[PDB]
């Protein structure tokens, strides 16, 4: 069970979704299906870059795994 | 007796439902039955996260316990 | 005499009913009888919550008193 | 002479009947006589409330005066 | 002492300021002196009109009085 | 002094503006100079048509007079 | 000991200050003496109004007490 | 595969986009298409100048290559 | 060994200091002894408030313990 | 092609703009158009003075040529 | 051979020092012996933290190794 | 012939010394044989780093070459 916490563009408080798969094969398409967003949103994900530190990488490929930032998938929308 | 408070997407004022069960076994399906919403709504629930603080976690499993935030179930819809 | 003002779902102008009982024993069933609504409506009532402010609490128990919001029972339907 | 305008439930155009009494002692039962409605209708009357503005108060007592909203009794039925 | 409550444009929770004058002769310039708005703001005030009910009237003259809507000056900004 | 009541697109409560000219020569551009709208708005004014009853007519000429409705300029925006 | 949580203008995460006096006699100037703000700031405080619910009331008198909203002095700056 | 780390004007954390082309033919229009920016933004790019050192050169031509600063396209927006 | 990461006023990248005491009994005065700040600075520390989430609480007593936010003392200066 | 390097007031890293005109007719107005600055800024330019060495001369005339300091237009803003 | 680039307090251009030992066992006291600073300075070294990204960590033990951030020991003084 | 422009600690006017060897094999000890500095001074030389831009690298080996920054050996003392 992964608690994928995400945000949106203007709302100040973050959200959370319980995702039924563990944190070794969780992809973008599993997180995208349980949100029911109307159009194509920008799915940023908080990852650790070896050159710049914390980065919010946009993922648009549904086969790409989610970056488990300290075992807690922090995401963003729009 | 639990006084669950829920909002909606666009309306500015919160709601309230008196729920006859106490605050140790209240689930989503008890709250979902007394609302009589037409379609599948996004049932967010204000919960305290150990990493980010106040989060609004979406609950879809009807067996899940509601996260009573300081003894006051704050909720959100749509 | 209590002037319980109520609204409906889509109509922008509010209604009003003169109710012959005073504001210490007025319940849901006294207000529900003089309206002659065809089916089960959502009887919201504007109340003052000490944690979130103004709330529109749904009352479905006919023994429950109506929340006298500053001596003026503001209500909602559907 | 009072030109009481009244509406009905579904039809969009308003009617207009004449009541021979002036606008200080016109009652509900005087207005109820010239309408020849078959059953008990909901006689709403457009009145000015000091807390919410324009309200449509249902009058069911035949001794109650009609609210002269700017000298023009706007009414509603059903 | 007047509890003149004012809103802003996008902020949903309202403010409150105290004025040292009573409610009988409170002007806009007394309310304009405890705010210090950075630009020329639109000072709407909740008033009761005899033809339309609750209106939010714009007051621009600093010597003009404020409408005590039920003994509570409700205002709006921008 | 004219009380030009104007509504907006989605807001339910109407506004009010005191205008320093009388009702005999009040124009749209005089009413437009006191609102300072951010873009070109649709200024629908409540008028009385002799074939269809009450109408909300668009006025775009800034020197065009405003149709009073029983001595009260009712307007609409957007 | 009181936990007087306060926000700032643009900063989204809130602050916290322990104040050595209890909640029964805590004043603004006691809270003002522990921040040492570089200019005259606007000290809004979350209070409960009996007509509008939660309000952020501005307090400027240094001897005026602070509204203990549910035993927690929430505040705002600028 | 190139990981184009970029920033914006006010946000403190950098972003990242995975770009499916390698680092010998990547242009500005390839990076501009996957961002879906609303208007014409200032596309600065971190480059090594032999006279002044690290510079952030604005690129507006879509045929121009991106400066591979140590094999990592660091960029800026607005 | 504690890694007390701390920020400054305008500098966006954070610092880090090692403290020879463990995290269970670390005080402000031990953290204040490895900095040698030129004046009295504001020592905000990231803590978890049970009513508002993450807060930056100011600690001024040198014998007061530091809030181990997820086993990591995050701090701020001035 | 001229690669004009410019700085700003507080940012430590220099910028760069490619300019499609050569270094014999480049003026201030050609450089000012491609920057899209909001207000009137101080456009300093590095030039070699015969009495004081390197100087940053302010140019405000759009007909004035840019001083090609060793074939490299070094500039400054604000 | 290591290129230990370091900065100072007010000087914006960075320095560089060739150190005769490799990057596997380079310590602070080896780097401290080649500068001969006139007083005890703060040796902030750019390191990669797994919870916040890039950090400027302070090293005070002369036998403590230096964090080779991407094979380049970036440092700071005072 | 080389024009090795160099500075001192507090003097803002740079010096210039001629060295009878060309730029291809100019060493520090050849530059050290022209100045005759009264003590062991720090010989920083303006070089181009491929990760940080312009740097002032300290050279202490007398047989080590000097970095020809754009064909002009800019140096520093103490």
């Amino acid at each position: 069970e992964t608690k994928v916490i995400y945000h949106l563009d203007e709302e100040e408080t973050p959200y959370l979704v319980k995702i039924p798969v563990p944190a070794e094969r969780i992809t973008l398409g599993d997180f995208k299906s349980v949100l029911q967003r109307p159009a194509g949103a920008k799915y940023f994900f908080k990852s650790m870059d070896q050159d710049f530190g914390v980065v919010k990488e946009e993922i648009s490929d549904d086969n790409a795994r989610l970056p488990c930032f300290n075992g807690r998938v922090v995401s963003w929308l729009v």
